[PDB]
C-alpha cells in the first residue's frame, strides 16, 4: 500500500514480529504483566479448539472429560504451572512450528514453512508469539508437556535460542491438553507468591468461560477462580 510486495511472506513475518516486538515493550513501558494474562489466554484458546473437535469427532475427549485451566505454584522448586486440557501438540507441532520460531534464526525459514497448511510463519507469530516470547520477561526457560490425541505425550524445552524435545518417561499423564512450565528468575519470585497469582488470575479469568483453578492451601487443593 505504501511499500514494495506488502502481501509477501517475508514482510507479514517483519510486521507480526514488530507487532508483537510493540506490544511487550509497551507492556512494560506501562507495566501489565501480560505472560500470566497470555498464558490464560491461550490456554482458553487450547480448550475452544479441542471444544471444536468434539462437536464433530465423538470421541475426542476421551483422554480427558474435563476442560478446565489449572494453575499452580511451586515456591520451593521456583516454578510455575499453567495446564490446559485443550487440544494438545504432537511433536510434529512442537519441532516443526513452535520449535522453528523457537530456535534462533526463524527468518531463514520462511519459504519452508509455507510449503497450504494453513499456519505460516508469520500467522503463528501474531497467534502465540506475544505469549511466548512475553514468558522471557519473567522466565529463563519455558518446558512444555504436551499430549495430543494423535501422538503421545512429549517434553519440549527452550531458552528462546535453542530447543530439544524428547518422549515423557512418565508416560500419558495429561490424557488430554499441555502444561507450560515457566522456569522463573530470582527477580520474578513475586509470583511464586500465592496471592499474586490468585489475584491475577481472577482478574484474567472474570470473562473466560472455562473453569480456571489456582493451587491454593493447611490443606491444599483445587481452588475455584472462575
Ligand atoms: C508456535 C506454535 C504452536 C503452539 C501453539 N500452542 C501454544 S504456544 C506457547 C507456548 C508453547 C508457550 C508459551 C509460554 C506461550 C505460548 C503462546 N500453547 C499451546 C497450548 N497450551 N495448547 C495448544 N496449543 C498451544
Ligand atoms: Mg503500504
Ligand atoms: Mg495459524
Ligand atoms: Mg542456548
Amino acid at each position: 500500500s505504501h511499500m514494495l510486495r506488502e502481501k509477501s511472506e517475508k514482510f507479514a513475518f517483519q510486521a507480526e514480529v514488530n507487532r508483537m516486538m510493540k506490544l511487550i515493550i509497551n507492556s512494560l513501558y506501562k507495566n501489565k504483566e501480560i505472560f500470566l494474562r497470555e498464558l490464560i489466554s491461550n490456554a482458553s484458546d487450547a480448550l475452544d479448539k479441542i471444544r471444536l473437535i468434539s462437536l464433530t469427532d465423538e470421541n475426542a475427549l476421551a483422554g480427558n472429560e474435563e476442560l478446565t485451566v489449572k494453575i499452580k505454584c511451586d515456591k520451593e522448586k521456583n516454578l510455575l504451572h499453567v495446564t490446559d486440557t485443550g487440544v494438545g501438540m504432537t511433536r510434529e507441532e512442537l519441532v516443526k512450528n513452535l520449535g522453528t520460531i523457537a530456535k534462533s534464526g526463524t527468518s531463514e525459514f520462511l519459504n519452508k514453512m509455507t510449503e497450504e497448511d494453513g499456519q505460516s510463519t508469520s500467522e503463528l507469530i501474531g497467534q502465540f508469539g506475544v505469549g511466548f516470547y512475553s514468558a522471557f520477561l519473567v522466565a529463563d526457560k519455558v518446558i512444555v508437556t504436551s499430549k495430543h490425541n494423535n501422538d503421545t505425550q512429549h517434553i519440549w524445552e527452550s531458552d528462546s535460542n535453542e530447543f530439544s524435545v524428547i518422549a515423557d518417561p512418565r508416560g500419558n499423564t495429561l490424557g488430554r491438553g499441555t502444561t507450560i512450565t515457566l522456569v522463573l528468575k530470582e527477580e520474578a519470585s513475586d509470583y511464586l507468591e500465592l496471592d499474586t497469582i490468585k489475584n491475577l488470575v481472577k482478574k484474567y479469568s472474570q470473562f473466560i468461560n472455562f473453569p480456571i483453578y489456582v493451587w491454593s492451601s493447611t490443606v491444599w487443593d483445587w481452588e475455584l477462580m472462575n
